[PDB]
């Protein structure tokens, strides 16, 4: 039999070498710069977007992929004859999940979807963890129940330096209990069950460096399997997380630019850790 290929969406934050030697399918989502519509696969170059979001007129505008798209991929996928396991961000951040579901309706392919709860590197743990079971020949419900003890195992922390892109962008309403009276200022959350939770907020400059020790503190007592660390704007303060944190995993630690996808919703100056903990 053919095996099980794996489909995901470009809000994923992975190595490109590791989409092509798993073989990944990425589906793209679309931002819109200055109403001149961008693939985000042509968004990929190391700092690219980032200066466009910089000097454009308009704040930019993501879209999901649509439902057609999804229907066409997964109809010459399956011309092999094999199973599809499609994962993706969750549905409290995006469409995405849900126009795939409409397109494995459409298309005559055998199509599994599945809503990874995340997104960025927290959705790659997933989407790597099925290829590699994929690669093996693994059957569908083996890739699933993996796939979900590495989703029950993951945890994602997000800092923003500012709420304006998360209002403007509308995710704001996925924050739960949050109040500030100020845009500008630093806010780490934890999104949980679909949900950003508010862990603190505050102007000052070391709001995200007290936040990291007690991370830290937190960590002495858990065994971590993965630890990955994603960032807009310049890498200095990822790069000083992973000096803190790469003791606590073996594995080496993934620094790594968000998508355009992210950067348009976090604002420039965002970070998150991505933490799988061991199954
Ligand atoms: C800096 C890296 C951040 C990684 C974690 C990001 C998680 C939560 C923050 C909110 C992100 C919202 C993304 C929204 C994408 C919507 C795509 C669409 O138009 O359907």
């Amino acid at each position: 039999m053919t095996k099980i290929k794996i489909v995901t969406d470009s809000s994923v934050t992975i190595e490109p070498e590791l989409v092509k030697q798993l073989d990944i399918t990425i589906v793209p989502l679309s931002v819109m710069i200055d109403n001149v519509v961008y693939s985000d696969a042509d968004l990929k170059e190391e700092g690219k977007f980032l200066q466009l979001m910089q000097e454009s007129k308009n704040l930019p505008k993501t879209s999901q992929p649509p439902v057609g798209v999804f229907a066409e991929i997964f109809e010459d996928l399956c011309k092999d004859g094999g199973q599809i396991l499609a994962i993706h961000m969750s549905h409290a951040l995006s469409g995405t999940v849900e126009a795939a579901r409409q397109g494995a309706s459409l298309s005559t392919a055998d199509v599994i979807v599945v809503d990874s709860s995340f997104t960025d590197q927290a959705l790659k743990f997933q989407v790597v963890e099925a290829a590699k079971l994929a690669q093996e020949g693994k059957d569908m419900e083996a890739i699933l129940s993996h796939v979900e003890e590495v989703k029950n195992h993951t945890e994602l922390y997000i800092g923003v330096s500012t709420l304006e892109n998360l209002v403007k962008g509308g995710r704001i309403g996925r924050v739960t209990g949050l109040l500030s009276s100020l845009l500008n200022i630093r806010v780490v959350m934890q999104m949980k069950d679909h949900e950003l939770q508010p862990m603190v907020k505050g102007r000052g400059t070391k709001t995200f460096k007290k936040w990291l020790d007690e991370l830290i503190t937190s960590l002495s007592e858990r065994a971590v399997a993965e630890i990955g660390i994603s960032y807009s704007g310049s890498d200095d303060w990822a790069k000083e997380m992973k000096e803190s944190l790469q003791a606590y995993v073996e594995k080496p630690i993934s620094v790594l630019e968000t998508g355009s996808i992210i950067q348009t919703h976090t604002g420039e100056n965002a970070w998150a850790i991505l933490i799988r903990y061991h199954s």
